[PDB]
């Protein structure tokens, strides 16, 4: 029920962001919500090439670092590599099949494309600070701790994709597949979408930022400055990605785009609160692990867990969820020097 | 069965290009086929912004243009806009879910992305030469000839996507869905992907270059210089895209990748040939519409057909197919200057 070019003439300004008629013509002269055109323009103006960044002196730095500090650094780099590996492909695979307005379609493709640049940057860093990159890469997939913190990310995406396939194939209704009954509900799919967007928002809004803090702590000590420069470019991209999902979510819950989604958001609002808190919880558990055999000069588990709570409150506030933590001021205002956004 | 991050630690170097274990880690320190890494690097080095190109004079040139020359130019532009609209999303929706090596995955996403830039360049051009671009964009969907010339593109993609979904949901075998039998054969799926690739190769190798010739015809007459700069940047990208599909296809037929693909490429040779022949015939028939209000000096149906046969022969020989047309020299050698 999906087509790469819907032959029906439709007003793209009147379609919902999702589940409407698949986008046929890709035009940018007009838009239902110009936030997406704006984001595309900004992301294109930020285009950068990891290769052009010199990380030459990061090798001696990483080598001179205390063992436990190497752990903190490489562990964080590995998780970041995981995040962008998924973000490079997922928005395309998961969202393109459901988008019904061209600006959002293009935004998603541009967003995903920018994530592949991020992935490319990590290979650039790893290659210049370690002799055998394979060691690093072949420890991301099985790393028990990394799967633990990354828990739930792929699942949300995968269930959305599966429901989407059933929806496009069988359509709305009650069906039979090899003796088993399979119910396909649009309302359920919409919920799956919403939960998935919330999860991606938490990924780019908090998970990425916690890793930035870990990375810039070294930059503060004039260490791993090659990596620092690259992470600064990535955080600038992430600021945009974050804005994109916040708008998607706020537009979906406000009821202007799809009344039914507005209803759905309200009722699973508590589920969303829980998934957000769980994400922050995983970040905390990770922190506890990062500094088990040694804290870092300028960043320890305590300060880091404070930051998680601090940014979590802000992000959740931005998408209409209650604040789970105690309000406080930024525990690490020095981070602002590196977050040009 | 599809996952955005497969938990199995696998040797990405031993996976086949398609249908293997979905890619988990996106690494670029190694590759089974360095050709895709090379294509990514080159495409990234070619990054350009459409709007950055000055198309100010084009409005005047276009307005001053004879009415039938406007039609030729715009009809060509509308088709190009359609191809890039499809090529911006399709490679990602149809191929991404089936790729099993990182370099190819990122290449497809980079390739698809470069297409949205092409699409954006058309909006840039349109919005700058006509008072209301909505009068151009709207007809793209309903224009019968357009739908007739591009006929068959979305079909291949859509059929591949549907079969892929059945595969990821049910896996191989003979299943029962709503009291009906649905067979899911991986071999049959490989055939679909293979013919889909051959078809994209025909689109970017022939359909695109035919449109370039029309655009550049005006360039030689010192008209629409802004459009030509843009078309000259697009063609540069497209040369990488076609190089990319030619390599996917040739690598599959070599047997060096998935053995079954090599056999399938062998069994489907006539289909191969037939779709190139048909795509060529469609380009010719489009001429009858492109020159309804009359042709122009240096660009007519006769020359269009000659070019089509000429370029098709070259493209088909590049992927090991027999040449259907009589041999001939380039009917428009002046295009070589704009193609680089
Ligand atoms: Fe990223
Ligand atoms: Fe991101
Ligand atoms: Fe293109
Ligand atoms: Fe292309
Ligand atoms: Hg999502
Ligand atoms: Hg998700
Ligand atoms: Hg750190
Ligand atoms: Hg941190
Ligand atoms: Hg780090
Ligand atoms: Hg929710
Ligand atoms: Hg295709
Ligand atoms: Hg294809
Ligand atoms: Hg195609
Ligand atoms: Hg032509
Ligand atoms: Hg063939
Ligand atoms: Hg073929």
């Amino acid at each position: 029920a999906y087509t790469t070019f819907s032959q029906t003439k439709n007003d793209q300004l009147k379609e919902p962001m999702f589940f409407g008629q698949p986008v046929n013509v890709a035009r940018y002269d007009q838009q239902k919500y110009d936030i997406f055109e704006k984001l595309i323009e900004k992301q294109l103006s930020f285009f950068w090439r990891p290769e052009e960044v010199d990380v030459s002196r990061d090798r001696i730095d990483y080598q001179a670092l205390p063992e436990h500090e190497k752990h903190i650094f490489i562990s964080n780099l590995k998780y970041q590599t995981l995040l962008d590996s998924i973000q490079g492909r997922s928005p395309n695979v998961a969202l393109l099949p459901l988008i019904s307005i061209p600006e959002l379609e293009t935004w998603v493709e541009t967003w995903a494309f920018s994530e592949t640049i991020h992935s490319r940057s990590f290979t650039h860093i790893i290659r210049n600070i370690v002799n055998d990159p394979s060691v690093v890469f072949d420890d991301i997939v099985t790393n028990e701790q990394i799967q633990k913190r990354a828990e739930g990310i792929s699942s949300y995406y995968d269930e959305l994709i599966e429901m989407t396939s059933y929806w496009h194939l069988l359509g709305e209704g009650t069906h039979t597949v090899n003796g088993k009954t399979v119910t396909v509900s649009l309302r359920e799919l919409k919920k799956k979408l919403y939960l998935c967007l919330m999860s991606v928002n938490a990924l780019e809004a908090i998970r990425a930022y916690v890793s930035f803090a870990c990375s810039f702590a070294f930059a503060e000590r004039e260490l791993m400055e090659g990596n620092a420069k690259i992470i600064r470019l990535i955080a600038r991209d992430e600021a945009l990605h974050l804005t994109g999902t916040q708008h998607m979510l706020n537009l979906l819950r406000s009821g202007a785009d799809d009344p039914e989604m507005a209803e759905i958001a309200e009722e699973c609002k508590q589920e969303c609160y829980d998934l957000f808190v769980q994400a922050a919880q995983q970040e905390k558990d990770w922190a506890d692990y990062l500094f088990r055999d040694g804290s870092m000069i300028g960043l320890n588990k305590d300060i880091l867990c404070q930051y998680v709570e601090y940014i979590t409150n802000i992000r959740m506030q931005a998408v209409g969820l209650d604040l789970p933590f105690q309000t406080r001021s930024n525990p690490i205002p020095w981070i602002n020097t590196w977050l040009v956004s």
